[PDB]
C-alpha cells in the first residue's frame, strides 16, 4: 500500500476520529477511484488483460480496508459508537466493516479471481444456431417473437448456457464471501446485506407489504394467462397452472409490458406502447438520454456534466468487443466523473431505463461534496426508485403527447384501464419476482439451501410467487438463478422490490407538491420546480441520516407503506377482480406440477 494511502496516529478517544476520516476520504477517494476506473475499463472491454488489471485493483482496495479497519479496532473497538456527531459514527461505521478483506491474501486472489470469471461467463454467453448473445438478440425474441418454438430456444439457450457453468463458480463464491463477512459478527453475507435498511423486523415488514400486494398480482395474473390461453391455445396455457417461463415478454418474466398488445382492454383506444412511433420518428440512444435530461432540467435538477457524455458508453459497440451490456450507472468518487454504460435500443421500455440509470447519477451529482462514505442511497432502495419516479410522469399519456410520442388525446374510463393495465404490466408484475430473488440468495448464503438444492428451490420460489413453471425440464445441473444478472454479478436484490414500493410513495408526495390534484395516475410532475426542491432535498442527504427519518420529512410516514401503490392501481385493480370473476377464472395456479410439452420436432422445425 503506497505511503500515502496508509493510515497515520490518531486518540484512542471520541477525539481522534474527524480528523481521521479526514484523511481516509483523501486516499479512499483515490482508492475508490482506480477501482471504479478498472472495473469500467473491463467491463466496457471483457479481456483477460482488463480482468487481471481488475483484480489488482481489488486487491488495492482490500489492502487499503484492511489496513485503515485495523487501525479502528486498535484504537476503538471496545469504546466507539458513542455520542456527538452523527455522520461521523456513520463513517467510522463503515470503514471498520473490512468484508472481503478479512480474507488471507490467496482467498483475496481466490474471490477477486471468481468476481471476474462469473461476469465474463454471464456478459459473454451465446447462443448458437453466427451466435446470439442476450442483448439485443435474445431480449429481442423474448419482446417481440410469438412462435412458442423460437422463444423456447431462446429461454432455454440461454438458461444452460450462462446457469450451467456458473455453479461450480457461484458455490465457491458463496463459501467465501460467507468466510469474510463471518469474521465481521455476521451470521452470513445475507445479514450483511439486509443490515442496510437498518431495521430490526425487514424481513417481517417485507412479508406484511407482499401480503398486500399479492391480491393484485395474482388478477393480474389469471387476466393475462386468459389472454395467453386464447392466443397459445390448450396445448400450451393450462388455465388451472402456472404459465410457462418464456411466453410473457422478458428472459425472467419479470416484467410483462413486451405482451401488452396481446392483453390490451380496448384496443380501439389509442395505442399506448409508442415504440413503433418512435421508430417511426428516428429516435436514437442520443435523443433518449437527452430527453432524459431535459425531465430533471425542467425541475431545476442538474444536467448530465461533460464528463457525462464524454465518457459513457450509450450503446453497444459495433467493434466486436465484448461489454458487460447490463445497464448501470457509475460514480468514480472523483466528483467529476460520472458514467451510465447501457446498450440501449430504441424502445420505450428503454427510455424508462434510461429514466432509472440517469435517476443514480442525479443521485451522485447532488452528493457529490459529501464525505465519501455518505455518497449512498438513504438505503439502496431509494437509489432505485428515483429514476422510475420520474419514469412515472414520463410514461402518461399527457407526457407522451407533450413530447410527440402519442397524438391522439383521451381522458375515459377505457383509456385509464389501458394504462393502468400497462402500468401493472410493468409495476404489479415484478413485484413477486423482485421479492422472491434474495429470499433464494439469503437462504443460499443461510446454508439453508446447499447446491444439491440451488435449482430445486429457485423453481419452488419462481412457482410459488410468480406463478410460472420452466418450459423444459430442470435439474440440479442446471443453475437458473445464474442466468439472472445480478446473481453472477453480486448485486443485492432486495432493492427492487423496496423501490418498486418506494417510488409510489414518492410519486404521491411529488405530486401533492407540485399542486396536482387529479387522479394519482395521471399526474405529470414535469416542470414543477417544487416537486423538484422536494426531491433535490432526499438526493443532498445521502446517507447522512437514517433513511426512516429522511422518508418522513418527505412523504409525513417514516415507514414503506403500499398504500400509495394500492391507491394510484386502485382502478383497475377492480376491474381485474370483476373481469375474473366474469371469466370464470381460478385465482392461483393449483395445478402446480404442471408443464407444457414439447413443440413439434423441437428444435429442428425452427427457421
Ligand atoms: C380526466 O378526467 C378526470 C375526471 O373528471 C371529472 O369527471 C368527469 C366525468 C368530468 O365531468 C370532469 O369535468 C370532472 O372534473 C379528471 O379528474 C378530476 O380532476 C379535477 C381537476 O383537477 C378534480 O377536481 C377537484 O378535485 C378535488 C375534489 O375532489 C378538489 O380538491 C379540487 O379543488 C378540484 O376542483 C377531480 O377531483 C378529479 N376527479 C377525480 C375522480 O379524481 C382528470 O383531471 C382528467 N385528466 C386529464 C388528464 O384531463
Ligand atoms: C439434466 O438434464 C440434462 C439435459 O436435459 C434432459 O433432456 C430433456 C429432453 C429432458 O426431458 C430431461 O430428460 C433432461 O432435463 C441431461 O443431460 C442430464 O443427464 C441431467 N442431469 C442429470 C444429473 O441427470
Ligand atoms: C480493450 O482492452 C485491450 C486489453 O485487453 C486493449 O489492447 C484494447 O485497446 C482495448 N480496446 C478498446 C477499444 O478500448
Ligand atoms: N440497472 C437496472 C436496469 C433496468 O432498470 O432495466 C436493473 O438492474
Ligand atoms: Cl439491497
Ligand atoms: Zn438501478
Amino acid at each position: 500500500l503506497d505511503p500515502g494511502l496508509q493510515p497515520g496516529q490518531f486518540s484512542a478517544d471520541e477525539a481522534g476520529a474527524q480528523l481521521f476520516a479526514q484523511s481516509y476520504q483523501s486516499s479512499a477517494e483515490q482508492v475508490l477511484f482506480q477501482s471504479v476506473a478498472a472495473s469500467w475499463a473491463h467491463d466496457t472491454n471483457i479481456t483477460a488483460e482488463n480482468a487481471r488489471r481488475q483484480e489488482e485493483a481489488a486487491l488495492l482496495s482490500q489492502e487499503f480496508a484492511e489496513a485503515w479497519g485495523q487501525k479502528a479496532k486498535e484504537l476503538y473497538e471496545p469504546i466507539w459508537q458513542q455520542f456527538t456527531d452523527p455522520q461521523l459514527r456513520r463513517i467510522i461505521g463503515a470503514v471498520r466493516t473490512l468484508g472481503s478483506a478479512n480474507l488471507p491474501l490467496a482467498k483475496r486472489q481466490q474471490y477477486n479471481a471468481l468476481l471476474s470469471q462469473m461476469s465474463r461467463i454471464y456478459s459473454t454467453a451465446k447462443v448458437c444456431l453466427t451466435c446470439w448473445s442476450l442483448d439485443p438478440d435474445l431480449t429481442n425474441i423474448l419482446a417481440s417473437s410469438r412462435s412458442y418454438a423460437m422463444l423456447l430456444f431462446a429461454w432455454e439457450g440461454w438458461h444452460n448456457a450462462a446457469g450451467i457453468p456458473l455453479k461450480p463458480l457461484y458455490e465457491d463464491f458463496t463459501a467465501l464471501s460467507n468466510e469474510a463477512y463471518k469474521q465481521d459478527g455476521f451470521t452470513d453475507t445475507g445479514a450483511y446485506w439486509r443490515s442496510w435498511y437498518n431495521s430490526p423486523t425487514f424481513e417481517d415488514d417485507l412479508e406484511h407489504l407482499y401480503q398486500q400486494l399479492e391480491p393484485l398480482y395474482l388478477n393480474l395474473h389469471a387476466f393475462v394467462r386468459r389472454a395467453l390461453h386464447r392466443r397459445y391455445g390448450d396445448r400450451y396455457i393450462n388455465l388451472r397452472g402456472p404459465i410457462p417461463a418464456h411466453l410473457l415478454g422478458d428472459m425472467w418474466a419479470q416484467s410483462w409490458e413486451n405482451i401488452y398488445d396481446m392483453v390490451v382492454p380496448f384496443p380501439d383506444k389509442p395505442n399506448l406502447d409508442v415504440t413503433s412511433t418512435m421508430l417511426q420518428q428516428g429516435w436514437q440512444a442520443t435523443h433518449m438520454f437527452r430527453v432524459a435530461e431535459e425531465f430533471f432540467t425542467s425541475l431545476e435538477l442538474s444536467p448530465m456534466p461533460p464528463e457525462f457524455w464524454e465518457g459513457s458508453m450509450l450503446e453497444k459497440p459495433a467493434d466486436g468487443r465484448e461489454v458487460v451490456c447490463h445497464a448501470s450507472a457509475w460514480d468514480f468518487y472523483n466528483r467529476k466523473d460520472f458514467r451510465i454504460k447501457q446498450c440501449t435500443r430504441v424502445t420505450m421500455d428503454q427510455l424508462s431505463t434510461v429514466h432509472h440509470e440517469m435517476g443514480h447519477i442525479q443521485y451522485y451529482l447532488q452528493y457529490k461534496d459529501l464525505p465519501v462514505s455518505l455518497r449512498r442511497g438513504a438505503n439502496p432502495g431509494f437509489h432505485e426508485a428515483i429514476g422510475d419516479v420520474l419514469a412515472l410522469s414520463v410514461s402518461t399519456p399527457e407526457h407522451l403527447h407533450k413530447i410527440g410520442l402519442l397524438d391522439r388525446v383521451t381522458n375515459d374510463t377505457e383509456s385509464d384501464i389501458n394504462y393502468l393495465l400497462k402500468m401493472a404490466l410493468e409495476k404489479i408484475a415484478f413485484l413477486p419476482f423482485g421479492y422472491l430473488v434474495d429470499q433464494w440468495r439469503w437462504g443460499v448464503f443461510s446454508g439453508r439451501t446447499p447446491p444439491s438444492r440451488y435449482n430445486f428451490d429457485w423453481w419452488y420460489l419462481r412457482t410459488k410467487y410468480q406463478g410460472i413453471c420452466p418450459p423444459v425440464t430442470r435439474n440440479e445441473t442446471h443453475f437458473d438463478a445464474g442466468a439472472k444478472f445480478h446473481v453472477p454479478n453480486v448485486t443485492p436484490y432486495i432493492r427492487y422490490f423496496v423501490s418498486f414500493v418506494l417510488q409510489f410513495q414518492f410519486h404521491e408526495a411529488l405530486c401533492k407538491e407540485a399542486g396536482y390534484e387529479g387522479p394519482l395516475h395521471q399526474c405529470d410532475i414535469y416542470r414543477s420546480t417544487k416537486a423538484g426542491a422536494k426531491l433535490r432535498k432526499v438526493l443532498r442527504a445521502g446517507s447522512s441520516r437514517p433513511w426512516q427519518e429522511v422518508l418522513k420529512d418527505m412523504v409525513g410516514l417514516d415507514a414503506l407503506d403500499a398504500q400509495p401503490l394500492l391507491k394510484y392501481f386502485q382502478l383497475v385493480t377492480q376491474w381485474l377482480q370483476e373481469q375474473n370473476q366474469q371469466n370464470g377464472e381460478v385465482l392461483g395456479w393449483p395445478e402446480y406440477q404442471w408443464h407444457p410439452p414439447l413443440p413439434d420436432n423441437y428444435p429442428e422445425g425452427i427457421d
